[PDB]
């Protein structure tokens, strides 16, 4: 219902096809729920070799984006989007993305995803271009295209249809009931919902607390959890 | 030289065209640096459908990857891969990844890398199979296969002949000398190459404090850094 659009500017659109036409967001494109439109700035070149790459001012080991085809394709692209799209641009030095920035970005019907290659874009062009800067971690790559398609893949699970806190996922089981000596744990065949949601909320507690315990810090636990945590690690003890 | 393999265990291997196809990691593999092999669950199954998904003990909305079909995949990526393949799962309940945990997996001459769809996998499999469990991000994704692709990148990176210090980067700067009314800083076409490293080391001295003060409490800065960082702070103020 609503629907979500997404421009991206990258000079190798031909990446995008990871999530428009494979799993839950190949779905979502098929269906209409999501919408991803690719401008390349190669296309905005005009020299006879279509350069898209510069040299950086100061000298330097490597190359930048060059400015006029990135800034042309960034115009056509807003200029396509309407008024309300945000554009965005994926790099190290962006504010961290989590969920709850997931969650923040997924209240756009518009945005507009630069992708940087090479050693970057120009930071006037970011002053001037870029809304807001964003990172998917505290690591480096080649390029912006998988920031990009990790951030699409993150709201598009917020898009009604696309489908079917705080904590860490409990264990998954399915079949067989015995894997290589490894039981199931029982309450999880007793058919009794309660204790199985307890469980599952106690495992997540459990988990949180003992993988990401600063993850705990940050949430106001339920009486419920503060006891089953509590439960947990008197069990571990 | 120091060439890497990486094994990968996904439903939608098509996906990682992504990146095998594509710019400096599509180098990679064209010249034979990096080399990326896939296997599908779906080509393990036996039922007339090729079921690869399972109903989760214990109820619940969602499906679990069916165990048998991963199961024998992942058996035969080990077999292809040998002694010393490392086997990773990627899931949000994994060790964070950050540069330094990408250069501590870019160790690894061989990797073998299990993307999980639905909901998961079956928490035995992770126990009986999975060496270790990462994650590249606080966020949740409709699979493993973009943070799959987003390690593949990082790693890539430091494979020799694939290319050509904690603080976030410099601005950088190329043509033209104006945009739209803004000008390069005049000590980038000054020619002078110390001076042109000292601003851009106060730079990234200056945009980490400001952006992201915390990284650098994790560093014991050089006795020229932490003066420029000092210089930065009283220019700040
Ligand atoms: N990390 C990241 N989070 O978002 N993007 C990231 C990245 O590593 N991007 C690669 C590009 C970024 C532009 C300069 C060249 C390298
Ligand atoms: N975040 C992440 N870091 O690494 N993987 C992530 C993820 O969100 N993976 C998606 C998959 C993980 C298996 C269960 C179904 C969802």
């Amino acid at each position: 219902g609503s629907h979500m659009w997404i421009g991206v500017i990258s000079l190798f659109p031909e990446m995008f096809k990871a999530i428009t036409e494979f799993g839950v967001t190949g779905r979502a494109v098929k269906h209409n729920l999501l919408k991803v439109e690719c401008w390349n700035p190669r296309d905005f070149t005009f020299d006879k070799h279509k350069t898209v790459d510069d040299r950086p001012y100061g000298g330097g080991p490597g190359m930048l984006m060059m400015v006029q085809p990135l800034r042309d394709a960034i115009h056509t692209a807003k200029a396509a989007a309407g008024e309300g799209a945000k554009v965005i641009y994926l790099s190290p030095q962006g504010r961290k993305l989590d969920q709850g920035g997931v969650t923040e970005l997924a209240q756009n019907q518009k945005l507009i995803l630069v992708c940087g290659r090479y050693e970057g874009i120009d930071e006037r062009l970011i002053q001037t271009e870029i809304d807001e800067e964003w990172s998917i971690g505290d690591y480096v790559l080649t390029g912006g295209e998988l920031p990009a398609m990790t951030l699409i893949d993150a709201v598009a699970r917020f898009i009604p249809g696309v489908l079917g806190d705080g904590l860490l996922d409990c264990p998954h089981y399915t079949r067989p009931e015995v894997l290589e000596g490894l039981t199931v744990p029982p309450v999880l065949m007793s058919g009794h919902h309660e204790e199985i949601r307890k469980w599952r909320l106690k495992q997540s507690l459990q988990r949180t607390w003992l993988r990401r315990p600063e993850l705990l810090e940050g949430l106001a636990l339920t009486d419920e959890q503060r006891k089953l945590l509590k439960e947990a690690q008197a069990e571990h003890n």
